[PDB]
């Protein structure tokens, strides 16, 4: 019996709840207990990997999509998994929207049974991203939940699932073990017998147990990881691939004529960007946990699959640490120190200072701004750090009164989330809008491409649209991308091999609930 010790989440004690539709439950329910129809491998162009369903096909009118259920799969119950399950699950969520945590009801008007192994989702809007959203919705057993009178309080203590681990072998306040689904449709590929889940309340307890080498799969913050964890045992490894993008946003419509002259000048934005030492910002402010983002478009290395490598290389130098190139471009653009103070004045000769915003209390971001100032000062740019409370820091962006601001962004399964929220002009106005697109740069074509990204299910066409967005953003150096956050993930080779890593980058390695790829990951694990 091979047991794999995982820590998808911390708890003060173990409470037996495997209801996939409750916000508060056990983090080993989705993906291990209830297998999705498809798990999309986001790190790899968001390519779908077929599980419970064999295939899906959107109509050319993109208002509906059908999935073909794989024949022969069973519930740990012994019962057959069919379209009836899919239809029932979505109906349950449609009828009781509070069970719909992802808000799928927004997209799916109804789910109909085409036949025992084929289901059709009807949509309320043309959107080729719906199959992806559908993949994230857990499917339960109709023959079981139909008799569940209260799905909103049901704790599902003796789960009947389609996933690899459905048997609750041990359950106590300090530990639970979830073992192999005896009817698992893909048992041949499952070599781990059980999931050993130890109760760990916080980072302190995890650190102590992880350095002792008693864990296999974790996704927790580990302080001074090279010293504490890595050097304690040669089987101690970790891999932190790229995540969400972080950057300095410049205000194109700065109300101060002098500042605008600088910010609303592509060459100045490029100079500003060449002065930054990205790797140092990651090593100092973020303790080495992050990835350099030298994409002018901010695409980042989490989506290198979508990148037009030519557009990347063409502007990559404007987003690389280059002190002398910076001083030179500024010189060429007219930004000269006429005053004699050591700081560059606008080309029309006006003096200026740039206030760089970061929310009060966000230490890593505050330190980043402080480093940016020191670095900007080396190229003649006068900048000063400021740390207003988030509300003010946010209002200043929505009102367009700020100069420069460091910020992170949401991170999607593909570049869309970043590019749309961060650059779509329609988001720069209206009541209740976030700060993400508030740089006030506008371009009718760019918007056109963003609004068409999901208006085609033709991958290569979509891919072309991606390249089109990338070129517009990069050539205008709209913002100054700095880094990509890190996906937390540590693995131990003492008991298993096959782990994903920098050397074997099959996908997002985290063990967290919310990372569907974890199912494919556990399947690559082989005991020692």
């Amino acid at each position: 019996r091979s047991e794999l010790t995982i820590v998808p989440d911390f708890y003060p004690t173990m409470v037996r709840n495997f209801n996939p539709y409750l916000a508060t439950n056990l983090r080993t329910t989705t993906d291990f207990i209830y297998e999705p129809l498809v798990v999309f491998n986001e790190m790899k162009g968001n390519t779908p990997v077929f599980r419970l369903a064999e295939s899906y096909k959107m109509a050319d009118d993109l208002m509906s999509v059908t999935f073909d259920i794989r024949k022969g799969v069973k519930w740990s119950d012994g019962e057959a998994f069919t379209a009836d399950d899919v239809v029932y699950s979505f109906g349950l969520l449609k009828a009781k929207p509070e069970l719909d945590q992802r808000g799928i009801n927004k997209w799916v008007t109804s789910v109909e049974k085409v036949d025992e192994y084929k289901v059709r989702f009807r949509l309320s809007e043309a959107n080729s991203n719906v199959p992806y959203e559908i993949s994230l919705i857990p499917i339960v057993a109709e023959h079981v939940w139909k008799d569940v009178k209260d799905p909103t309080t049901f704790t599902n203590e003796n789960p009947v699932g389609t996933g690899p681990f459905t048997v609750i072998d041990t359950f106590t306040p300090q530990l639970y073990i979830q073992c192999r689904n005896p009817n698992y449709w893909d048992a041949a590929n499952l070599e781990v017998d059980c999931l050993r889940v130890p109760q760990i309340a916080n980072n302190d307890q995890l650190l102590g147990k992880i350095v002792n080498s008693e864990l296999d799969w974790t996704s927790s913050f580990v302080p001074d990881i090279d010293r504490t964890y890595a050097a304690a045992n040669p089987n101690h490894h970790y891999w932190y691939p790229a995540a969400g993008t972080q950057a300095f946003m410049v205000n194109f419509k700065n109300p101060d004529p002098a500042k605008k002259e600088a910010l609303d000048n592509v060459d100045f934005r490029r100079a500003f960007s060449m002065a930054l030492d990205r790797q140092t910002i990651i090593d100092i402010a973020f303790y080495g946990s992050g990835t350099v983002n030298d994409f002018a478009s901010g695409l980042g290395y989490a989506f290198e699959a979508w990148s037009d490598e030519a557009t990347h290389k063409k502007y990559k130098g404007f987003n690389t640490y280059d002190v002398e190139g910076s001083k030179k471009l500024l010189a060429k653009a007219g930004f000269k120190d006429v005053n004699g103070d050591g700081f560059v004045e606008t080309p029309s000769g006006k003096s200026f200072e740039l206030l760089i915003q970061s929310p009060n209390g966000w230490t890593d971001f505050n330190n980043t701004v402080q480093l940016a100032v020191e670095q900007l000062q080396e190229v003649g740019i006068k900048a000063k750090a400021r740390t207003p409370e988030f509300a003010v820091y946010n209002q200043a962006m929505l009102e367009g009164t700020y100069d420069v601001a460091y910020t992170n962004y949401f991170h999607g399964a593909d570049p869309f989330t970043y590019w749309n929220s961060g650059y779509n002009s329609a988001l720069q106005s209206g009541d209740g809008m976030p700060r993400f697109a508030m740089h006030y740069f506008t371009d009718k074509k760019l918007d056109g491409l963003l609004d068409s990204f999901y208006k085609t299910a033709d991958k290569n066409e979509q891919l072309a649209i991606a390249h089109g967005i990338q070129k517009i953003i990069a050539e205008n150096q709209v913002t100054i991308p700095v880094m990509s956050g890190a996906w937390m993930y540590q693995y131990n080779t003492t008991r298993f091999t096959g782990w994903w890593s920098e050397e074997n980058p099959k996908g997002r390695p985290s063990v967290w609930a919310g990372i569907p790829e974890r199912l494919l990951h556990v399947l690559d694990l082989k005991p020692v």
